[PDB]
This record gives structure tokens, C-alpha cells and sequence, in this order.
């Protein structure tokens, strides 16, 4: 009952981290709108979970997002929390293999889609003293190899979270982000499957964490529910869900 | 029921943040041991809360802490979480007004008392795959005026949290800290009461936060319960409970 | 003679921070190419400084940047350092007053122009074991009010610096950024001139720093020369030139 | 001539990082006082370098430090910069192998010795608008394995730097720190020599840096000279000299 009577929109909610966050909010008593650009995962989740419904919506299409918000209000009467989870990590790319145009397209999903849904939802969040939760990445803060565009988009999301927190604090609307590290999702599986030795790449990923495993969507989901329902003095924070990967010295390559 | 069947020790649990953390864990289903060097607050809390009991213990006295741990095991059979909250902020002191000896004494409470209880408890935490929660401070990270010794002790606690997280991760024991900002407690009230204009000093404190108020012990308590009971992929993190005070530009004093 | 025999390109070098960085490198013995989209400041600087020359170039125009690099090599035979300083801060804008299209345009200057010149220059920097210096902002790290797009662009530049540092470290090319705080430049003057009380706005800006003044272009310039010429074990760092504005509590707005 | 006419005290100046910093300041035109508790390195450096002199002084002995300051003034007439470099890293120690008393002793050197010389020197630094430079460590910020006491002492030094910067900014005295990563010094050599496979331990240390080597005392020295002589808008900063070890994912140990 931690978030009973509340209404939550989760973008990219059809699989992976997004689906874990959907399940965490339903388990807390909330009604959830699943936004995804793909029908398959999200429609099945709608049938599985009483309290969850699916709305097809590509967050890079402004008119899809407008409809997403107006249907959430029409069907449920309020809006309390937006979770900006939709995003993509391209396959590893050397810097000279990137293009300005590929970079713009990635900014369009990972940064501007978050911006657009946040903007269209804030009027309703102000009425409910609701809150925004953005899913950034640890690599926005510490960097990552062969991912200059991805890393730059997540640096922007984390910084944007802090700016918007400042602007919305007079209106009682909190704005926070979660920076996951290696979480085991279908995207992680798909990227590993492209590599010469998928299993070695997955072993590498597990051991980047002092805890020796990757994280789960449910753990990101629990962090989200905490920010929504219990972190009433937290705004502009970056909550790390990484298993300790940012800690200590490692293998990154006498004087 | 989030932490039902679990056993928690909270130091400095007799008032303020500590008492808020006690109440949050009892509300989550846990049995709580209240450690304090003063009898008055903690003994009343024992009578108020079924599931909480009080043990007199000065965390700077190694034999007090040994007894604290051995009695917790004798009375309850396990130990799942230690919350190192006991600590002190001296009145504002200019750097030339401090002494090496006053600095050592403050290190004794704010740093070594945390170290000692953590050390004596870890054998039992390893058996339970338990966890450690240290209460540091935002000012360890950003600094504070007229508090060189205090600030240095909290910088040490935050760094120590990360080192210990590294060492204990192979054994499944998580180690995290919470860095509160301005929280309204009897210590805050006592320091304000020493100033020329107490009410102006309290107004200043409220407005250091974008949210325009100070935080509450219950909010620190909710953050603690989250780290204990739900943050299973978090270790070595610093969870900010500050109301946004670290964000943006302020008044800190053409080219 | 700290950077004698070296060749440096500075974007936005015609006034402000950029012109200060130009002067610092000429004073260190280097030959400098001044890139700017406006002729007036940069052409005068060319006549003033032996060792500096001016090339008209809009960093958002890919063919301008290609020509910038190919002329630097044709005229001087090598390229040792690129300083990505060109950028803009819009007037203060509430979040609901921003647009996706204005945000894209700002990303085009502050982020993609840096990306494009870095990309076209890296082949030559690899040959010289040269280095990249990006001019980000403190507000990328701590946020700023009424500047969601600006803040997001500088968060991206700081994160991008760390990713590129990773990728270029095997080739001996260092990549670092400087995050200035309030520096007194014609842009600062222009923004203050838009406000109801320009002088009060400038007083506010000075007092956001513990040092009680704003910074100077020459101080950013000295930091740049240090990174280029002497910081041979520094890569991926963010060098703060802020006067302490990120330190301590301030005025950002009982429990 | 960058620091000509200036007078600098360097603690632990007899070898390693300290000796590198001594040489960097002499090369910049300054007169340097070498403080060390051991005679051998520092006395030879006095004979080697015109402009450097040696004063035996254990920074944990308050009366040694008082004499250090009063002799610097008596012999040279002013004091412009203090570099708090003296410090120690114990051999790797598991947390249950540490003691409260060993922890206190390490705090005495790495933290309180810095505090004491800073305190006795500040009157003279105020007269000269001088500055303080503390040598902390990257591991204060990111943690390190088997070094809970060491890590906590450096967390304290970095935080103390920011607090003191705040307090001294009205008087025009800047206070900054350098956080080196793996630097190749006699202490590094001595610790490696204790390990089962010294050469493997040294290879590990080199590859913790994206740059693939350890740093040199001269590079820390150049960073020090920059902070003293050219970073007039920098206070309370932490200048990383680490070769990128804090960047990206590494080896720190499916969901
Ligand atoms: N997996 C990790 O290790 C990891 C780590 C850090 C951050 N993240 C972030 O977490 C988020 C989710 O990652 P994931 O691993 O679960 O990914 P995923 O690919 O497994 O699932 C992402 C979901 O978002 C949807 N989506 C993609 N583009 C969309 C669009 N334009 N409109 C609507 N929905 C869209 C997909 O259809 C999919 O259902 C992303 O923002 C990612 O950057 C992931
Ligand atoms: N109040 C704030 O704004 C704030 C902000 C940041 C951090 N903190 C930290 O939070 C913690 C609690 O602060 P608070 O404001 O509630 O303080 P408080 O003074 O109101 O209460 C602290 C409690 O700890 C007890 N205590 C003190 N010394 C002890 C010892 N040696 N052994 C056992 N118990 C001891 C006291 O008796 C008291 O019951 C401290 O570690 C403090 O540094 C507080
Ligand atoms: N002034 C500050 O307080 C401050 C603080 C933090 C960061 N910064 C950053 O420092 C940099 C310089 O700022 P400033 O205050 O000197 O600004 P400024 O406006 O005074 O000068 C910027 C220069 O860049 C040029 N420029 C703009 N767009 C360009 C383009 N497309 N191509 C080429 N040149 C272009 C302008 O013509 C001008 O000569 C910017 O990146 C800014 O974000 C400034
Ligand atoms: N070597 C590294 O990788 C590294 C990395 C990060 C930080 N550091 C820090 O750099 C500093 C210097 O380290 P180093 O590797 O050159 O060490 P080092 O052992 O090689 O030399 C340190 C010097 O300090 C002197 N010293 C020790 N105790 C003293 C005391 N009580 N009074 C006066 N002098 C004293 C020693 O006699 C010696 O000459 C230390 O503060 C250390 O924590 C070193
Ligand atoms: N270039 C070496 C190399 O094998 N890189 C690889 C290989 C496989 C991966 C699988 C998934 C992810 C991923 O999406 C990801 C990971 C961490 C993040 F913090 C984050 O935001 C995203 N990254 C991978 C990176
Ligand atoms: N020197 C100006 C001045 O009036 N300072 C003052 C005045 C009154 C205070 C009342 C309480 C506290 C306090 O305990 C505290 C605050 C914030 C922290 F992050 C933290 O760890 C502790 N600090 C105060 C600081
Ligand atoms: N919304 C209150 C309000 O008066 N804001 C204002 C008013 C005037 C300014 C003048 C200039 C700047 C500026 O360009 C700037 C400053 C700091 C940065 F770290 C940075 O990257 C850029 N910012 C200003 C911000
Ligand atoms: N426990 C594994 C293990 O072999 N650790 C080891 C082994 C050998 C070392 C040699 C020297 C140093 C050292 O003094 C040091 C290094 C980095 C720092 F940022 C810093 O402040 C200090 N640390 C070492 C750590
Ligand atoms: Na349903
Ligand atoms: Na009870
Ligand atoms: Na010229
Ligand atoms: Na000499």
C-alpha cells in the first residue's frame, strides 16, 4: 500500500528495467500505464497484471507523447509519477566510427524523449505534488569505452535532472534520477550476442562489480518506488544501483 | 513486513535522527536495540514501542560496545543491520580556535565509535548476510564554514564506507552511508539557541534547501529502511537526504 | 617557452574566455589559430599578437571545420592541442518556456561542434601525441536555475570528455575539460543587461563565490596551458575554475 | 620565474612525491624548506639544490612544527605556500586485522600533522596572501581494498581542504588538494616488495591506469606549482593526478 491510489507512467515499460519498474509499482498499490514503441512485451504485461494497462507510444514522436498523457488523465483522473526509462545503448563504436547524425538520433531517444514527456506531464504533476524519475547510467558519471554518444546522452540526463529539480522545487515537484550499472536485461543479452565470445563478455560484466553479479530489473524497480513514495526530502539526487562498480581500482589497460 | 524477523542496532537512538530511524525499523517489522549514552530518551522509547529495547552504551567505550553486541545476540539470536548514527556537531569554531586535542576527541565519537561497533558486529552480519548503514553528512562532501574538525570526521566516514564495502563484498555484507543535510533535531535546536538571533539562524537553515524546509528524522529513517531491506545491489553508495542544498548557486560571500 | 614549437586551435577565440586562452598560449610560445564565427574580435587579435592568426569558422558547419583543420596543417605543419571553447548560454528560461527545437540548436553548438572539431583533429593529435581541452561548466555538475537546455549540454560535454579520454588513452592522446564558474566576459555582461536590475544581478554573481569576485579569462587560460603543457598524467579530469562556488551552504530558496 | 621571490615549505620532502615537489618549486624560482623526519634524503637534496635547505622535523611533534615555521621566517622573511605531503600507506590489512590504536596513529600523521602545520603557518600565509596545498589520494574518493584506515584519513584530508578553503577565503588564502593515484615512489616499491609476486603487483599497478603507466613525482610537482603560482581563482578544489584510473569499468571481483 506504499503508493496506493497513485497513477504512474513508465516509458519503455515492455521489458527489461522498465518491466521491472512496472511490476514494482503495481506491487506497491499504484495503477501503471505501460508506454512502449513495441506491442509484444507490454501487451502481455497488461493481461498479466491487474492495475497495469498498455499504451503504444514512441517517445520520440511528440504527438504519441501528447496522446499518452491525455489518455492517462482520461482513463485515471490524475498523474503522480513519470519514469523516463526508454533508451538505447548502441553496439560498441570507436570514436572515429561515430557520426554526427547517429549522435543526434541517440540524443533524440535518450535525452529529448525524456524532456518531452516530462514537459507534457509537469502540469499534472504540479497538481498532485508528483515526481519525476529519470533512468540515467553510471557511465554518464565515470565514462565508458567505445560509447561516446551513449555516455554523452546520459551525462546530459543526469545534469538535466538537477536543473529541473531546481526549477520545480518551488512547486513541490521532486525530480531525481537512478544511475544503474550493469543490469541483466534483453539489451545486455543482445549486445553480448554480437561479441566474439558472448560468454566471456558476460563473465567480464559480472566481475566489474565487487558483488560479482549483475543487477536485476526488480532492484531498479525497488529504488524507483522508494524515490516516488518515501524520499520526500530527496530532489536532484543520483541514486546509484551499480553493485559497487565505481569503487576502487581495476583493470583499465613503470612510470 | 519489509524487515520482519530482522534485528537492528541503532546508535544514538534516543532522540533526533536516531529515534526516527528506530521508529522506521519497528514500523517495518524488525526488533530494534536502542543504544545511547543518555538514559532519558531511549528508556522512554523502549516503553513506547513494542519491539524496541534500550541498552545504555557509550560508543567511545570499547567495553560498552562489546557488551552491546553480546547482549543483542543473547537476547535476540541474530544481528542483521547496524546503523552508526551517534555523533556530534560542535558549536561553530574558527580554524584558529580549534585544537589538536578537541579534534582527536571528535574523531573518537564521529569516526572511531562507528569503526568499533562495525568491527565487533561484522562476524554476526556475515552470518546473516546483513548490512551496515553509516550516518555521515553532506558537509563531508561539499564542506562547511566554521567546522573544520566536524567536516573532516564526516569526510572520513564517507570514505571509510567505500573502503569497507570493497572488503566485505566477497562475504555478501553491504556497507552504505546516508549523508543528511539540514535535519530538524534537538542538536540543530541547541546550536541555533547559541547564536545571536536563533530565529534568523533557523530561517537561514530552512532556505539553504531548494525545498524551503529542513528534513525530518522520519525521512532519514525511511532511507535507512530502504538500504537495509530493499537495496540489495547497492553497496558503497552515499545516499543524499538534503532537500537539494548541494544544487545550484547560492550566497557564499567585478573580477 | 612552456609550449614552444606547438600549434593550438581555440574555437570561439575572438573574445571572452576564448581570447584569454589565446593570449595564454601565445605567451607560452605556441602558435595559435583563432576560430570564430564573428570577424571583429578575432581579426583584431590577429593584428595584435605575433604568433596568432584568425580563421573564420562556424563550428556548427561541418565544412567550415574541415577547412579549419586543413588550413592549420597547411600553414603550420602540425597540430598539438584543440580547445573547444565556442558555446552559448541563452537568457534564463523557465522549463515550460523551452522547446525541443531550441534544445536541439543549443546541442548543435555546445555539444556537436565540440564533437566535430575533435573528430577531424584527432588524426593529427595522434601523430603529435597532442591533447584536447573542452570548456564545460560547473553548472553541468551542480545544476542551475532557468537553464535546463544549457545545463544538459554541459553535462554531456563533461561526460563525453571522460568517454573520449578512455578511447584515446591507448594512442597517447589526453582529453580533459575545464569547468569554469562565473567568469566576467561579454556574455555575462550581455545577460546581466537583460535583467531588471543589471547591477544587482552582477553583485549576486560576484558573491556566489567564497572569493567574492568573478573569474577572469586569463585564469581559465592559465588552467588551459597547464593541461596542455604540464599535466602529462591527467586525462579525463574536470578542472574546476570556480572560486569555490560549489563549496558549502548558500541561499537556494521548520521541517 | 613563475614563483620567483616566494618561500615554500614541503613536508616529507626528502624522497618520493615530496622531493619531486621540492624540485618543481626550485625550478620555478622559489626558495624551498625541506621538512622530513629522516635526514638522509633531505640533507643530500639540500647540497644538490641551490635554493633548497633542509630542516629536520617530525610533523606529528607539535614542537618540531613550531620550530619549522619560526626558522623559515627567521631565515627567509616570509612564507608563501605550505605543501602537506608527509604521510604513509600501511601494508594491506583486512578490516578485522586493524586496531583502533593503529588507526589513531595513522590519523596522527596523515591528518593531524597536516592540520598542525597548516594552523601554525596560516598567520604568515595571510600576510602574504599565500596558499595551502594538501596531498590527499584518489582512494579517499573511490575507496581501496585492504586499507580502511588509510582511506579514511585521505577522505578526511580532502573534506578538510574544502572546509578550510571556506574559512580562509575572506582573508585571500587559497586551500587546495591534489589527489594522486598510483605514483612510482620508494613507498610504492617498498609495499610491492612485501607481496608474494612483486613484479606482478607492479604490473597490476601500471594497468590500473588507462594510460598504462604509473605517474612520476615531477608530475605531481608540476600540478603543485600550478596551484601555487597560477590558479588564483581555484580554492577548495581536488586536482586529480591519476592517469584516468577512476574512469570506466574494470575488474573489481548472471544476476
Ligand atoms: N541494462 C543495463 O545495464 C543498463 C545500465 C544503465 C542504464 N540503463 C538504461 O536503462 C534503460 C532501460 O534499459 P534496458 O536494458 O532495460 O533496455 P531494453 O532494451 O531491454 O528495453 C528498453 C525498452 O524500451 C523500449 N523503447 C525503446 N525505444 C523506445 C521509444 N522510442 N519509445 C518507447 N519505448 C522505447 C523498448 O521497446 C524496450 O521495451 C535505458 O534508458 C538504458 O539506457 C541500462
Ligand atoms: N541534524 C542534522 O542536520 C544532521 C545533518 C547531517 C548529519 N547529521 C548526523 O546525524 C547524526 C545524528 O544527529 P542528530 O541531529 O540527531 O543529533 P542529536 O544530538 O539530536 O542526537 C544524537 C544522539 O546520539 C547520542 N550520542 C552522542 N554521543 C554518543 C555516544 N558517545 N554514545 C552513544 N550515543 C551517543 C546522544 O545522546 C543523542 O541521543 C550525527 O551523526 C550527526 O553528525 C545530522
Ligand atoms: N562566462 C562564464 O561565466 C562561463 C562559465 C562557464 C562556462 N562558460 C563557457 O565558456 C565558453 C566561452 O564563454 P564566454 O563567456 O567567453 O562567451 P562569449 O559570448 O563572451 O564569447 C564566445 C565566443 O564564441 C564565439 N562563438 C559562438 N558561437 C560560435 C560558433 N558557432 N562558431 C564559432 N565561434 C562561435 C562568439 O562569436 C564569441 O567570440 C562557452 O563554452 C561557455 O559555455 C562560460
Ligand atoms: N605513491 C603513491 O602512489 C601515492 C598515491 C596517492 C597519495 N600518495 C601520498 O603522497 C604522499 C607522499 O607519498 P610517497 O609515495 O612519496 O611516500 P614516500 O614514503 O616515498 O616518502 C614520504 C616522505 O615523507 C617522510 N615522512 C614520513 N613520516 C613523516 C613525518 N612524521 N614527518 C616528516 N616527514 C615524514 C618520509 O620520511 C619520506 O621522506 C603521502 O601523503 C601519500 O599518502 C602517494
Ligand atoms: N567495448 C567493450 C565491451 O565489450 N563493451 C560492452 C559490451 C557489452 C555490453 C552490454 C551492455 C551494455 C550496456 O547497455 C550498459 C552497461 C552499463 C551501463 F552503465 C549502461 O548504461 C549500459 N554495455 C556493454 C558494453
Ligand atoms: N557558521 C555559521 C552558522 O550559523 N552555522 C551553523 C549554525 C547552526 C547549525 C545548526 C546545526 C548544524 C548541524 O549540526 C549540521 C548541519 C548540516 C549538516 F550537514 C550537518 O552534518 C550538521 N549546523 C549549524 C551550522
Ligand atoms: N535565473 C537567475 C539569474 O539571474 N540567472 C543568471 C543571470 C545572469 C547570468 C549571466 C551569465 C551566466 C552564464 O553564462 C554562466 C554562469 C555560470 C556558469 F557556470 C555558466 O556555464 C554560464 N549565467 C547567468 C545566470
Ligand atoms: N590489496 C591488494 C594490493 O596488492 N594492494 C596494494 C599493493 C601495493 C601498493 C603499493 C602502493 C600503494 C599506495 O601507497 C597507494 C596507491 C594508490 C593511492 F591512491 C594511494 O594513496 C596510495 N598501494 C598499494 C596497494
Ligand atoms: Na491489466
Ligand atoms: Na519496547
Ligand atoms: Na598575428
Ligand atoms: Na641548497
Amino acid at each position: 500500500t506504499r503508493y496506493a491510489g497513485k497513477v504512474v507512467v513508465v516509458t519503455g515499460g515492455g521489458r527489461g528495467i522498465g518491466a521491472g519498474i512496472v511490476r514494482a509499482f503495481v506491487n506497491s498499490g499504484a495503477r501503471v500505464v505501460i508506454c512502449d514503441k513495441d506491442e509484444s512485451g507490454g501487451r502481455a504485461l497488461e493481461q498479466e497484471l491487474p492495475g497495469a494497462v498498455f499504451i503504444l507510444c514512441d517517445v520520440t514522436q511528440e504527438d504519441d507523447v501528447k496522446t499518452l498523457v491525455s489518455e492517462t488523465i482520461r482513463r485515471f483522473g490524475r498523474l503522480d509519477c513519470v519514469v523516463n526509462n526508454a533508451g538505447h545503448h548502441p553496439p560498441p563504436q570507436r570514436p572515429e566510427e561515430t557520426s554526427a547524425q547517429g549522435f543526434r538520433q541517440l540524443l533524440e531517444l535518450n535525452l529529448l524523449g525524456t524532456y518531452t514527456l516530462t514537459k507534457l506531464a509537469l502540469p499534472y504533476l504540479r497538481k498532485s505534488q508528483g515526481n519525476v524519475i529519470n533512468i540515467s547510467s553510471l557511465v554518464g558519471a565515470i565514462g565508458q569505452a567505445q560509447a561516446v554518444p551513449y555516455v554523452a546522452t546520459k551525462g546530459a540526463v543526469t545534469a538535466m535532472t538537477k536543473a529541473l529539480a531546481l526549477d520545480e522545487s518551488p512547486y513541490g515537484v521532486r525530480v531525481n534520477c537512478i544511475s544503474p550499472g550493469n543490469i541483466w536485461t534483453p539489451l545486455w543479452e543482445e549486445l553480448a550476442a554480437l561479441m566474439p565470445d558472448p560468454r566471456a563478455t558476460i563473465r567480464e560484466g559480472m566481475l566489474a562489480q565487487p558483488l560479482g553479479r549483475m543487477g536485476q530489473p526488480a532492484e531498479v524497480g525497488a529504488a524507483a518506488v522508494f524515490l516516488a513514495s518515501e524520499a520526500n526530502f530527496c530532489t536532484g539526487i543520483e541514486l546509484l544501483v551499480t553493485g559497487g562498480a565505481e569503487l576502487g581500482y581495476g583493470c583499465k589497460a613503470p612510470d
